[PDB]
């Protein structure tokens, strides 16, 4: 029934905002959008990043930049600061999708491990335009030609994403398609380890119906859009699997230090 | 209209029975050892790969194997065969795609260098069961074990797409099933280099509404077929990528040999 679905788009939609502060929306009127009464903080420079971190809510670290930690990585440990955050957001957007909680917790936790990197990505593709990434609470803006003028690791870094991002936004998708197919991604039944994947699959079945009568409905005159937003799963997975990658090769840079311990500690890996 | 696209539909089916030898209905039927008109013989061993040249049109090496390439080597060398063999006759099915051959001569070639290994582990997947694989049109079936107690390296070169297999296989899909959605892989558009990418999205939003069609009427009692058909694309990327790497590894232990060209100008890393 067209009536349970619309409710459950309606359900999902509303949690997804009550779960995370900045929306596609809000970030989309702040971004190349005019919509100006209060303009991010860009990032361009050496001289923006430090010049400008002394001035923008940031709690890790402050402009330093000579002989006293690098800017390749202070931007990294900047980014898993933040994803920690995400992962919390997420979990509990997790536990407003019909039926999550009720599954096994073993698996609840499988679920969440294995798609936080997807959620991650597809959210910050609604941050990301072709020239750059909105920062704190959408109260910076790293551009991208700075990104890639990093530390010859970090350089890649997020290059790939941006290239990503441009793709998957063509879709013009609006936070109330983004939550559905959030959940989707989260109900999936290929993560390793499920001890009970029927009512997961299940879930996501109901998921993929809603998800595909909300983009029917929303954007008519979109063909076969629901076909397009299931093929960026593959284009996500290659982002996560290339991403544990350049993560291994950092993984050979910072390393053995006696004052990361109960730091790194909160910063696994995921 | 739902008529034109029973009409694509119809039309690929015939193309894909015109190219392909050896369809997942002879397959089934050959596998199902209930259908006895004509059994393959067994490999599961030396003395069965040995014996199975006699019993097969195999012009690999009988006897001795390790001092005159061992039947590792010997298994994959035509393996290398098959998938030449692929391509041409995918080749032929792609020509046969509507506004194909009317595309860019470029992308063409980018479509059918990116979309026929993909297609490959896709119908290599109608000639395998839980158990293993049929070898020299359906005459033979190699034990999916056997095929796993290979050298340290050619060991695993096929275990990653029986998992595969196993998995896709369960989707139940038939011939007229795979046509279409054999011709939503090769049109894809998000394929690196295309010059033009509006002209084959057109194209392959025409095939994904037909294989929607397909499903819905060929399987109505299978909900979001068309949706768990889609995300299985994302295994095949997988299987792709661990299987290059690999070939990469063959390539530096066994300088003596050799990557059939048409293949080797097929496969790019990264
Ligand atoms: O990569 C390819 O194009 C094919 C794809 C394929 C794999 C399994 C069944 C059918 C096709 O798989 C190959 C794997 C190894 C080799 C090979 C050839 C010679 C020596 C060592 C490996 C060739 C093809």
């Amino acid at each position: 029934e067209s009536a349970d679905l619309r409710a459950l788009a309606k359900h999902l939609y509303d949690s997804y905002i009550k779960s995370f502060p900045l929306t596609k929306a809000k970030a989309r009127a702040i971004l190349t959008g005019k919509t100006t009464d209060k303009s991010p903080f860009v990032i361009y420079d050496m001289n923006s990043l430090m010049m400008g971190e002394d001035k923008i809510k940031f709690k890790h670290i402050t402009p330093l930049q000579e002989q006293s930690k690098e800017v390749a990585i202070r931007i990294f440990q900047g980014c898993q600061f933040r994803s920690v955050e995400a992962v919390q957001e997420i979990t509990e957007y997790a536990k407003s999708i019909p039926g999550f909680v009720n599954l096994d917790l073993n698996d609840q936790v499988t679920l969440l491990k294995y798609g936080v990197h997807e959620i991650i990505y597809t959210m910050l593709a609604s941050l990301m335009n072709k020239d750059g990434v909105l920062i704190s609470e959408g109260q910076g803006f790293m551009t991208r030609e700075f990104l890639k003028s990093l530390r010859k690791p970090f350089g890649d870094f997020m290059e790939p994403k941006f290239e990503f991002a441009v793709k998957f936004n063509a879709l013009e998708l609006d936070d109330s398609d983004l939550a559905i197919f959030i959940a989707v991604i989260i109900l999936s039944g290929d993560r390793p380890g499920l001890l009970n994947v029927k009512p997961i699959e299940d879930i996501q079945d109901n998921l993929l119906q809603a998800l595909e009568l909300q983009l029917k409905l929303n954007h008519p005159e979109s063909s076969q859009l629901f076909a397009k937003l299931l093929q960026k799963m593959t284009d996500l997975r290659q982002i996560v699997t290339e991403h544990v990658q350049l993560l291994q090769v950092i993984k050979k840079t910072e390393t053995d230090m006696s004052l990361h311990p109960l730091l790194q500690e909160i910063y696994k890996d995921l």
